[PDB]
């Protein structure tokens, strides 16, 4: 057993327009994903999955892809097994074709090593009737994992 | 050597187009990426600019940015740039691509997942982030990045 270390907070990078509109809700699609990513801090497998069609897909992309609810679920899971979100801080958001983008900072903790971390994720979400039809996340995994002593690939 | 259209890319014949005036220029800036000439891609930016590779460290202003697409010019050149998903709102454009890479010390090629944002003011690119995995490149190609 490791004590929770400490949750460094969230800088709001140079880079981070502030037209303070860029991370505000502007389609009711828009609306739902900041939704639902407030729903990620419940670290709940069982809340996030009803946003999700049958026919949808899931993939943190240096992870392999969950294709069908269920086997999103699955990985949903499996990934609330060893680590937990803490915050989830979306500097912008943006959406056309059914696509809608995040360019976020998610603060995770690694559950065995008590560690915590921030990470630099730009995610793509596919809604289609308020429904996510998929959802994948783009960050670097290797920073992760050293990060918090959990090694996650393999 | 081509690169196969995934089975989660939005079969929409238009989530690929560029739609929007910013859309069409970032679409052009990434056929310039396959010259590998950092003197041209500059071009592109403004002097209020930022580039990073977010596996790597940001270069802020244009004089940094065009260096260290240089530097990484020196070690690995684009083959091709193919874009599945391109959109924007407030001045930011997304896309989600596949980057043939090719590393010059070994020879040997990878094709990057990348999803990057943009950001333009008058038609000039003052932010540009790309979002990826960097051990899966190094791993594939035998090109350390990132000690
Ligand atoms: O933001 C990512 C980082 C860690 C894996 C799941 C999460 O969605
Ligand atoms: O698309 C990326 C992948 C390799 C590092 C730089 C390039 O911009
Ligand atoms: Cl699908
Ligand atoms: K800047
Ligand atoms: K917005
Ligand atoms: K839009
Ligand atoms: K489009
Ligand atoms: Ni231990
Ligand atoms: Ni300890
Ligand atoms: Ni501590």
């Amino acid at each position: 057993h490791h004590h929770h270390h400490h949750t460094s907070k969230i800088e709001q990078p140079r880079w981070a327009s502030k037209d303070s509109a860029a991370g505000a809700a502007s389609t009711p699609d828009e609306k739902i994903v900041l939704e639902f990513m407030d729903a990620l801090t419940s670290n709940d497998a069982a809340k996030l999955i009803e946003y999700f069609a049958e026919d949808t897909m899931y993939q943190n992309m240096p992870l392999p892809p969950a294709y069908g609810r269920d086997a999103v679920e699955q990985t949903l899971a499996g990934l609330f097994t060893v680590m937990s979100y803490d915050a989830v801080e979306t500097f912008h958001i943006g959406s056309s074709n059914g696509l809608v983008y995040t360019e976020r900072v998610d603060v995770l903790r690694a559950l065995p090593t008590g560690k915590s971390y921030n990470v630099s994720v730009l995610g793509v979400f596919q809604l289609t009737e308020g429904k996510i039809t998929g959802w994948r996340d783009y960050f670097d995994l290797r920073e992760f994992e050293e990060a918090v002593d959990l090694p996650l690939r393999g």
